[PDB]
Parts: structure tokens; sequence; C-alpha cells
């Protein structure tokens, strides 16, 4: 069954918020958000990972995260200690650690699932049967090919149905419930901060030039306008934000 793993059809289907962090290049940023939702087991396995496929589902409050690396069986033994909250079950032989808001499971020596969030998480069963049956997301062209390229590209991806309600926050304005539809966000770090890039569906909705220099000002991007999505190029927010922004879909 490990032949074979998609791993955008384990974190499954129908997500709000879905990402893709290659680890090399992006270690802070993925140290921050980590920081922000609380310790030393969730770390250590990333400093072991060199991809994370994740999915935010807001109606049931919960980030569902697979991981590619190396977990040996000498790394996984020294983690999850009942010391810190970690309580072990035993199932097709893999061993299930669960504590209040994080659920593990290391189920072959180079893959990891994490599940974080409210008491309506998914179940780490339900996740791992997605292994043997996996969901299939549809997502946008880029966003699979970043997918696969860990290795050649640090670039961030992110698909969030509902980009209006992201934009707000990705460009530090308040939350004003804007018309729009899904967008596509790839970043990646220069030195303290990320360069990004982003597709907002703009639907049947024109936007006017002078909407169009302002947001362009304040973000000191250049933007254009094709058919009915927004392009915005050349952004920048720094890597504290930036975590900020992502951790805020949890809360």
């Amino acid at each position: 069954w490990k032949a074979s793993v998609d791993p955008l059809g384990v974190v499954g289907s129908g997500a709000d918020v879905y990402l893709y962090f290659p680890v090399a290049g992006n270690e802070n940023l993925i140290s921050r958000i980590i920081e922000n939702h609380e310790k030393a087991d969730i770390k250590k396995i990333v400093d072991r990972t060199t991809a994370v496929y994740g999915a935010f589902f807001a109606r049931s409050k919960e980030f569902r995260l697979f991981g590619s690396g190396s977990y040996p069986y000498a790394f996984t033994n020294l983690i999850f200690s009942r010391s810190d909250g970690w309580a072990s079950t035993k199932t097709h032989g893999i061993t299930y650690y669960e504590s209040e808001h994080t659920d593990v499971s290391i189920p072959a020596p180079h893959f990891s699932c994490v599940i974080f969030g409210s008491s309506k998480r998914e179940r780490m069963s339900k996740m791992l049967s997605r292994l043997v049956n996996p969901d299939r997301p549809q997502l946008p062209p880029r966003f699979e090919k970043e997918c696969t390229s860990e290795g050649t590209s640090q670039t961030v991806a992110l698909y969030i149905k509902n980009g209006g309600h992201f934009i707000t926050k990705l460009l530090n304005f308040p939350q004003l419930n804007l018309p729009l539809g899904a967008m596509e966000l790839y970043l990646t770090a220069r030195r303290n901060e990320y360069l990004y890039t982003l597709s907002l569906q703009l639907g049947n909705a024109k936007i006017n030039f002078p909407i169009q220099f302002l947001i362009s000002r304040v973000l000191n991007a250049h933007i254009h306008v094709e058919g009915d999505r927004l392009i915005i190029e050349d952004g920048t927010i720094s890597a504290e934000r930036l975590a900020s922004v992502i951790s805020s879909l949890y809360s």
C-alpha cells in the first residue's frame, strides 16, 4: 500500500485551505506556525521531514497534515513520551499517539500523519484508511506542480477556497467579507520575509484602475487582471506575519 501514496488524497477532500511546504528554505516559517499552536516532538518530526502537505477544515476546526521524511525506529522510540501527555494505542500493527489537541501516526518509516485541532477533528484511523483508498481533491495546476517538486523548488503553495476572506488578512486590511472566489498563493523566502504571487478569482465583478493602483501601491507589487483573475506579483510579507495569517485559520 506504500508503493503508491498521494499525500493530497490522504489529507482529504473538501478542505477550505490546502497547503504545501517544502521544509528546506522554510524552517523559520514552519517553526513559527508550530509555536503559535503548541511541543518538542512536532519540531523533532519537522527536522526529519522533507515536505509537508496540509488541509484545513473550518467546520470541524482541524488541520490534517502529511509529511514525507525519514522516521527510523531509533527516532520514534525517543519521542511521544507519556510525561509529555502522549498516550499510545495499538492497531494492522500501527501505533497511534494521542494528546489533548494533537494525534500523530508514523505509519511507515518515510511517512507521518498529524491531525491537530478541536474535539471534532478526524479520527486517525479514518485518515489512515486513505492510505488504501485515497480521496480525490481538485487542485490548481501550479499547486499540483509544486507538490511534486521537492528538491528542485522551495516554493510554499496555498490553495484557498474563500479567497475574499484570506486577501484581507494577507494584505493587512480589516475583515471585509469580499464577494471574491478562490485564491492561489505561491511564496518564496527572502531573508526574514516572503515574496509572493497570487491569483484571485474575481467572477463577473470588475476592478477599475483606481482600486487597482491603490492596492498596488499599498503592496508595492505589480498587479494586473487576466480574464476573470486578479494577479498580484512580487508582493512581500514578513515570515512572522505570514505565520500569524496561517495560524489564524484555527481559533
